């Protein structure tokens, strides 16, 4: 199909969040490239506003869908490609157990040969000592299955899953997510049997970057169709 072409090679990717969490206004622009055949993200984040309010682990899932891997029998199934060039917008809303919630809505679209993923962010009614506002997350990520499935009366999709992000105590913080995607244009798109990403990702830092950033790899494939 035409959307799907757009990711038979390597595709350069930026990504744009303007935030505000408990009245914090902060920045991260993000710039790497994405490998859709192998189903590989890398990027690198930088908070240009000065330092990150929330841990970066947080923000892993808000920060291209469009890049999973899906196997050659489930094709038919790739909604995220199938809405491209024009795009499709994703919102979440993203409750932290015992915290406050995250509200993002982001346009995932093509700006040129760029695959562009511009978010706002609102964070509302976090704990001042809290896991989040207190940097109590440790620097790493667990790998998740997340099941998708379609929303016929908005014409796109639907999915809800759980994150886990280890803390500093051993202790485990819980993000729930819920998540809507509906396509930007008027052109026809695919509209999935229920199935799910698998995803898995690696964040580490760059040793001569002085600016508070994020390097960050990503894998995800689809699967949970049968042939």
């Amino acid at each position: 199909s035409k959307g799907e072409e757009l990711f038979t090679g390597v595709v350069p990717i930026l990504v744009e969040l303007d935030g505000d969490v408990n009245g914090h206004k902060f920045s991260v622009r993000g710039e790497g490239e994405g490998d859709a055949t192998n189903g590989k993200l890398t990027l690198k984040f930088i908070c240009t506003t000065g330092k990150l309010p929330v841990p970066w682990p947080t923000l892993v899932t808000t920060l291209v869908l469009c890049f999973a891997r899906y196997p050659d029998h489930m094709k038919q199934h790739d909604f995220f490609k199938s809405a491209m060039p024009e795009g499709y917008v994703q919102e979440r809303t993203i409750s932290f157990k015992d915290d406050g919630y995250y509200k993002t809505r982001a346009e995932v679209k093509f700006e040129g040969d760029t695959l562009v993923n511009r978010i706002e962010l609102k964070g509302i009614d976090f704990k001042e000592d809290g896991n989040i506002l207190g940097h109590k997350l440790e620097y790493n990520f667990n790998s998740h299955n997340a099941y998708i499935t379609a929303d016929k009366q908005k014409n796109g999709i639907k999915s809800n899953f759980k994150i886990r992000h280890n803390v500093e105590d051993g202790s485990v913080q819980l993000a729930d997510h819920y998540q809507q995607n509906t396509p930007i244009g008027d052109g026809p798109v695919l509209l999935p049997d229920n199935h799910y990403l698998s995803t898995q990702n690696a964040l580490s830092k760059d040793p001569n970057e002085k600016r508070d950033h994020m390097v960050l790899l990503e894998f995800v494939t689809a699967a949970g169709i049968t042939l």
